[PDB]
């Protein structure tokens, strides 16, 4: 057998919370290509549909970060410098959640 999918590389120089939403949201835009990698394996019916359905929940969850950008004006990088002990972990779970949503949905996608 063979395999050629799922890779993680490159990083940014900011708070682990900001790196987690930045990487998670940037990798969500990349994970939309992982739907195409998997479409060649599940290639039965929803091959061009489930790529768009998991893009539908991906782009909808991406929109939730747009609301967090307005929260960032209430919660500037002042308390977040110390809250990072739990906020950088909770946003680190957002990047990992974005992957175990759309990457794990990729491995959980069904054939029809």
């Amino acid at each position: 057998k063979k395999d050629d999918f799922r890779n993680e590389f490159d990083h940014l120089l900011i708070e682990q919370a900001n790196h987690a939403i930045e990487k998670g949201e940037h990798q969500l835009l990349y994970l939309q290509h992982q739907l195409d990698e998997l479409n060649e394996n599940k290639s039965k019916e929803l091959q061009e549909k489930i790529i768009r359905e998991l893009d539908v929940v991906c782009a909808m969850i991406e929109g939730a970060q747009g609301a967090l950008e307005r929260e960032l004006k209430r919660t500037d990088l002042n308390i977040l410098e110390r809250f990072n002990y739990e906020e950088a972990q909770t946003l680190s779970k957002i990047l990992l959640k974005d992957l175990k949503e759309t990457e794990q949905k990729v491995k959980d996608i069904q054939t029809q």
